[PDB]
């Protein structure tokens, strides 16, 4: 009979040596099973699953009960996906680089580091108590729990490359952005001018341009009627803004921005490095730290600090 | 959910799959990133990935009786085409992507050892890997090792599956085991076993004598008697170890926990080089955690 040697844990520290019978579901061996942040309760054991550690979560366990108030989520697989990915993120190294907490390269965490580095510089707060606890500990150097939560809130698996803008979007859904306000005036000369209002994550993020000043002057976006119109920023009541765009050559001048992220490589297979401005421009590539006065490379996301804004027009 | 599948590994075909039927029922034999995902049902985290589809003529070029080899090779090829292979220090390396920390160290080590592959497909890709086109060679390694793109692998383990297809017929290792109370017997290894060794990083310790428990227990001493190979590979767990220039050929270090770390390649020529994929740094001395050390050799005879 087909067999395999897999370890299963309920504490992420103590392993249980187990033998499973292939052709039979993982859910039939020990119930709800999770591996590297993936709900693997209905998958049959594959050959490439040997020697790996699986997490088991009883449905009767009280940890599933008090899951909402602590994590602010309704997904039943959240606890298992978070605990299984936590077993792998405990193996990562979190070196302090340039005063900020980073991550050593492992399992394509090129994007997870860039997200963690950006959050340390923006004045942001999370409504979920688990995030605020892990976010604090992530700043002290112990960021294993924070990275596992990010993979759970983003429905990702350890080893899979993720997008920074997409991962920040799922994450900021649990952040305190109630007082965030963005007022945009769209001017279609065949439909007059109308004013839209975004609140929350939509008031902070934008996709299309990297320049905050370009948003203030005017960008092109399709109107509802079906033709190109121009829109510019009118009011901004947030602690920061995140500008996004595809990778392209872009000059980064000191003092004009807060931090940024670069992406070198093809679509869905590349490498993120973080750019931050302090006394000089820093380029944090996980554990490596290089300084330069001016950086010109393919950047995708640029952060700007803000308290309040009103147009001059 | 939305799934991409290709039949030529170049042109994608947007396709729709159901949540209740195995991938083998949708397009037949299906493979993803070097993994046979034919009898597997579609999972939630499988959106946006490209799957390869298959139905022969594998043994003559690939030296395998495995049916799933071509699919695993073609699916891993779809992902290895996105990687960059920059020539670093005259050798072809790979920039970090999907935990290929170990694949680069293997490719860098093969360029310095005088080895040749019996399989025609390997020799085709190995030559192109030195010319700069190493996308096909990386896909074959994951197939010969039954690995998946993105998952971290061991260099010593993947080299074992790889060297099984190399010309090691004339490889010979003769070891004399000396148990002080049971006499002495001499074993002879040939092939991959004649090249690799686990336990110490120092070749001089193998020639002088290393400790290994005898079958009846206790501890016995073993030393090298005859070695008829083009190179030897010494391996050991990560530990601090001094690397002197000229005493070795190349080595590989490993920083991090078990099964979650980072491989960097070390090569010795005019000065010590530390190749971290695309990064090139030079230094005089090195003190760090090394796991695999190479030594070049053609023949040896003990003085005792
Ligand atoms: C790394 C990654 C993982 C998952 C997904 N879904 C996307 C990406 C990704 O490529 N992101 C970068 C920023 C990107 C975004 C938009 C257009 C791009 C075109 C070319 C190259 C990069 C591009
Ligand atoms: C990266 C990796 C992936 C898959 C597998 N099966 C193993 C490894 C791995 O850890 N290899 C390194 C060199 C290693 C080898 C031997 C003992 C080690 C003890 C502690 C730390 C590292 C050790
Ligand atoms: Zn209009
Ligand atoms: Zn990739
Ligand atoms: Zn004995
Ligand atoms: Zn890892």
């Amino acid at each position: 009979v087909k067999t395999i040697k897999v370890f299963t844990t309920v504490d992420n520290t103590n392993l249980h040596t187990q033998l499973v019978d292939m052709s039979m579901t993982y859910g039939q061996h020990f119930g709800p099973t999770y591996l590297d942040g993936a709900d693997v309760t209905k998958v049959k054991p594959h050959v490439n699953h040997e020697g790996k550690t699986f997490f088991v979560l009883p449905s009767d366990d009280t940890l599933r009960s008090e899951a909402f108030e602590y994590y602010h989520t309704l997904d039943e697989s959240f606890l298992g996906r978070y605990m299984s990915a936590l077993n792998h993120t405990k193996k990562w190294k979190f070196p302090q680089v340039g005063g900020l907490t980073s991550i050593k390269w492992a399992d394509n965490n090129c994007y997870l580091s860039s997200v963690l580095l950006a959050l340390q510089q923006i004045e942001v707060k999370f409504n979920a108590p688990a995030l605020q606890e892990a976010y604090y500990r992530a700043r002290a150097g112990d960021a294993a729990n924070f990275c596992a939560l990010i993979l759970a809130y983003s429905n990702k698996t350890v080893g899979e490359l993720g997008d920074v803008r997409e991962t920040m979007t799922h994450l900021l859904q649990h952040a305190n952005l109630e007082s965030a306000k963005r007022v945009l005036n769209l001017v279609c000369k065949h439909c007059g001018q109308k004013t839209t209002t975004l609140m929350g994550v939509e008031a902070v993020m934008y996709m299309g341009t990297l320049s905050y000043d370009e948003l203030k002057a005017g960008v092109s976006i399709p109107c509802v009627c079906g033709r190109d119109a121009t829109q510019y920023l009118v009011q901004q009541e947030s602690s920061f803004v995140m500008m996004s765009a595809p990778p392209a050559e872009y000059k980064l001048q000191q003092g004009t921005f807060l931090c940024a992220n670069e992406y070198t490589g093809n679509y869905q297979c590349g490498h993120y490095t973080h750019i931050t401005a302090k006394e000089t421009l820093y380029r944090i590539d996980g554990a490596h730290l290089t300084k330069m006065s001016e950086y010109k490379g393919p950047v995708t996301d640029v952060f700007y600090k803000e308290t309040s804004y009103t147009t001059t027009i």
